[PDB]
């Protein structure tokens, strides 16, 4: 309600770049001195993107407990989010370690391995069920158990083995293939089709670890996805759309990790997944069919 006369008036005056400027203007600032200790430039894929302190996820390794990685707790919304970067060459066990300690069930991979002829993600799950992963720092074992090819966005089910113990747990992965790094997705409905996705296979259940989110530098495309479903939770939790401040609930994101979603399009994306979303919290069930359909995912 109040955020889409919100969304018509910046739409119509031209004003999204101010208005995210003015986000980053008023986002915290906190101090990152563990990501910029000299021993752990080669665990950031970005120098300029760390995570702070006070939310970092840490490993439990007695020599080096760090990794690029930050706990998002939504304390109104009742939900916790891990964002973290596309996992790097070395830092693969590292990952696994994180999902594995922290109890996720969940991974969101929003990216590609290979965006704009670079590399933006190691290839830290395997591809085929016949050659599966040993993680030999950490003691981890991952196989691929099977996949779900869409049109633009693949379900995999993973096994995690922790060679020490030798407990196994399922770990779903959930891979968008076509939103582009610093970009938004196709439509509201390939976005919220996909979101959905996620949120009915349990993987966002209080009963797990939080769900891991990642992109390349896990705070745009990741800052996107998160920002959505938690607007969308606190309006479901109230039954009230026009409770929701978006641009408060990014600014209380952006207090547990710097930079989430990078620029003004990601932020009315962010808008634009929240307003029609809300058309299924509210109780039009039959919206969700017509996302499928209009996402295409079946082609």
């Amino acid at each position: 309600m109040e955020m889409e006369k919100e969304f018509e008036q910046i739409d119509k005056s031209g004003s999204w770049a101010a208005i995210y400027q003015d986000i980053r203007h008023e986002a915290s600032d906190f101090p990152c001195r563990v990501a910029k200790l000299p021993k752990n430039k080669n665990r950031n894929r970005y120098r300029d993107v760390s995570p702070f302190d006070h939310s970092r996820i840490k490993l439990h390794q007695e020599d080096n407990d760090y990794i690029n990685a930050s706990l998002i707790k939504m304390e109104e919304a009742q939900r916790s989010y891990i964002l973290t970067q596309g996992p790097l060459p070395n830092t693969c066990g590292h990952f696994w370690e994180m999902v594995w300690e922290q109890k996720s069930r969940g991974v969101v991979m929003l990216n590609r391995v290979m965006e704009k002829g670079s590399l933006k993600c190691a290839q830290y799950w395997p591809q085929k069920e016949e050659k599966e992963m040993i993680f030999e720092d950490t003691n981890l074992k991952l196989t691929l158990i099977s996949e779900d090819i869409k049109s633009y966005y693949t379900v995999r089910q993973l096994e995690l083995e922790n060679l020490t113990t030798q407990e196994t747990r399922e770990i779903l992965h959930f891979h968008y293939g076509t939103w582009p790094d610093f970009g938004v997705p196709e439509s509201p409905a390939s976005f919220l089709n996909f979101l959905f996705k996620v949120r009915e296979s349990g993987s966002l259940s209080p009963e797990h670890g939080p769900v891991v989110v990642h992109c390349s530098a896990g705070i745009g495309r990741s800052g996107t996805f998160c920002l959505a479903d938690t607007c969308l939770l606190l309006m479901d939790k109230r039954k009230d759309p026009s409770s929701v401040d978006i641009k408060k609930v990014l600014l209380e994101m952006r207090k547990f990790r710097m930079g989430l979603i990078q620029t003004a399009d990601q932020l009315r994306f962010s808008y634009l997944a929240v307003i029609e979303g809300a058309k299924f919290i509210m109780g039009d069930s039959s919206v969700q069919d017509q996302w499928k359909e209009l996402s295409h995912e079946d082609l």
